[PDB]
């Protein structure tokens, strides 16, 4: 989610 | 979530 | 969340 | 969290 | 948290 690689 | 690579 | 690397 | 690597 | 590595 938002910018991360995932979650 | 945010900036950051993931959480 | 935030700045951070996670958390 | 905040400026933090994490938490 | 603040300007802490972590914390």
């Amino acid at each position: 989610s938002a910018f991360s690689a995932f979650a």
